[PDB]
């Protein structure tokens, strides 16, 4: 893996701007990679592309294959006559879900039963050969999905046994009764993968690379998981005995419990690690470079036990994580993977990640709490494999983190950015002036949020990790994003060599 001096910016599909309550694959994300182009960004990066449940979180999806629904273009059916669009009046500059969730999934239902009853030959065979070609996941996630209306939502792990159980016949008979909402969840894929597929082809013709991103741990309420019980370690109920999280920050007193499944990596190996295989193959389907939060979990990982309602409880365990890597390495060839390596890192970690020439990342947000700092751009690697944020997703937009900073930390981000060259007079200023000293620094890549571009407070913060609430919902106002933007950040790559 190559990568050349060159900066991106991080956005969401869902945060685009555009009618009908959501961000999604069509003219407004073209419109978003041109504005990316014209500001000599090469880079998009955006966050798990997966259907989410409650929390609307990416992070914690109903398959590690699937493609968000909410994300499908309704406008191309719309055309076709297949469904009759109407405003019920979503909110500016934010995603409600709530109101999405009850409008968007009657659309789509719409679109589906217009699809079946307009639709020409040629598309019902395509349809119908995209179905055979992903069955090895799509079968799974179809009835999953297919059997929560058939048992209040519930999660599989609480459905009837031979259900849970996935015994023959109880599958059979329930792919028969539920035949055409299987092929309503089946038709949802469809759509997202054309249409990403579609926009995909559209950056690559405007010289963009986008930038996945997926969790090393998958959700408990999951199909593969489902499917696959015996590569997790959960009960004979199918509920996890153990889930996953970081132990008591410095940051959170009583840590982060995700409850994520934990993988049986015996299990795994002895398997052939094949979950990871099929997983990496589909993200690079998608993108051209994917991201790993939690990497450090290939080495060892935090064991919190399920009757423990915090993260302090727990223990680490070590992972196979060198046995995989050499396992991807002599399968796909070059491994086109980024290290999400933030939090307590330990040497294991750092050669893991080196040894497979895996670009870790680099957090400004956090480079000023106290000169040895490894977020501060003179201590980044001479060889500049390293990706250089801002903030991410999980941060606050840089104006409000700066807003609640320390007085020391403030100082020394003055300082600092002075022996940069780098100055400011106004507190407004201050994402940008990050941004110039990400990029001066030696990282290959520099990516920020798009909400630093716009300069914005804490109210359009993407994620506050620990809160269960409020996330994934911020969203651009149409022509926020400017021609003058793109003319900064231009200007800005232009001056240091990353144009
Ligand atoms: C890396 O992965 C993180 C873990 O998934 C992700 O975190 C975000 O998404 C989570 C699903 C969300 N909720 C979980 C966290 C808890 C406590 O920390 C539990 O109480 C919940 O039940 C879980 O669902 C996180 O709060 C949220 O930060 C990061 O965004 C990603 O970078
Ligand atoms: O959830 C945000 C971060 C993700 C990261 O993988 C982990 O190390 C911890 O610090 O929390």
């Amino acid at each position: 893996m190559e990568l050349p001096r060159a900066f991106g910016l991080l956005l969401h599909p869902t945060s685009l701007p555009g009618p009908y309550g959501v961000g999604v694959l069509g003219q407004e994300a073209r419109d978003f990679l041109r504005f990316l182009k014209e500001a000599g960004g090469r880079y998009w990066q955006v966050l798990p592309l997966g259907p989410t449940g409650y929390g609307d979180s990416p992070y914690q999806s109903f398959s590690a294959f699937a493609g968000n629904p909410y994300l499908i273009d309704l406008r191309p059916l719309a055309e076709r006559g297949y469904v009759r669009l109407e405003d019920p009046g979503f909110p500016q500059g934010r995603v409600d879900y709530g109101l999405l969730y009850a409008w968007k999934w009657p659309a789509l239902k719409e679109a589906f039963r217009g699809f079946k009853e307009k639709a020409s030959p040629e598309e019902r065979e395509a349809f119908a050969a995209f179905r055979e070609r992903e069955a090895w996941w799509l079968e799974d996630y179809a009835l999953f999905m297919a059997l929560k209306g058939a048992h209040g939502g519930l999660p599989w792990n609480r459905w009837p046994l031979p259900l849970r159980k996935r015994e023959e016949k109880a599958l059979r008979e329930a792919k028969s009764a539920l035949a055409e909402e299987v092929a309503f969840h089946a038709f949802t894929q469809w759509l997202f993968f054309r249409q990403w597929g579609a926009l995909k082809a559209e950056a690559e013709a405007l010289g963009i690379r986008i930038i996945g991103d997926m969790p090393i741990f998958v959700a408990e309420d999951s199909a593969e998981v489902w499917a696959h019980p015996e590569w997790f370690h959960l009960d004979e109920e199918g509920r996890p005995t153990v889930v996953a999280g970081v132990p008591p920050d410095y940051f959170s007193e009583t840590g982060q419990r995700w409850g994520n499944p934990l993988y049986r990596w015996d299990v795994l190996e002895r398997e052939g690690f094949s979950f990871w295989i099929r997983r990496l193959e589909k993200a690079l389907e998608l993108f051209h470079l994917v991201r790993i939060d939690h990497f450090r979990g290939f080495e060892a990982y935090w064991e919190i036990p399920a009757s423990c309602p915090t993260a302090v409880e727990g223990r680490w365990v070590k992972a196979p994580g060198e046995k995989l890597f050499q396992k991807i390495q002599e399968v796909f060839g070059e491994v086109p993977v980024l290290a999400e390596d933030l939090g307590v890192i330990t040497p294991e970690v750092e050669a893991l990640r080196d040894r497979f020439g895996l670009p870790g990342m680099k957090v400004l947000q956090f480079a000023f709490d106290x000169m040895e700092n490894p977020f501060l751009p003179h201590n980044y690697p001479a060889h500049g494999r390293v990706v250089v944020y801002t903030g991410t997703h999980d941060n606050d937009t840089t104006l409000g983190w700066y807003r609640t900073a320390t007085p020391h930390e403030k100082a020394f981000m003055a300082r600092y950015l002075a022996d940069w060259g780098i100055t400011f007079r106004e507190e407004e200023e201050v994402p940008w002036a990050l941004m110039h000293l990400g990029m001066k620094s030696v990282a290959r890549l520099a990516v920020y949020p798009v909400q630093d571009v716009l300069a914005l407070g804490s109210e359009a913060r993407m994620n506050y990790p620990g809160r269960p609430s409020g996330n994934w919902a911020w969203r651009l106002l149409p022509g926020e994003l400017s021609p003058e933007h793109g003319a900064r950040l231009r200007a800005m790559a232009e001056a240091t060599e990353r144009l």
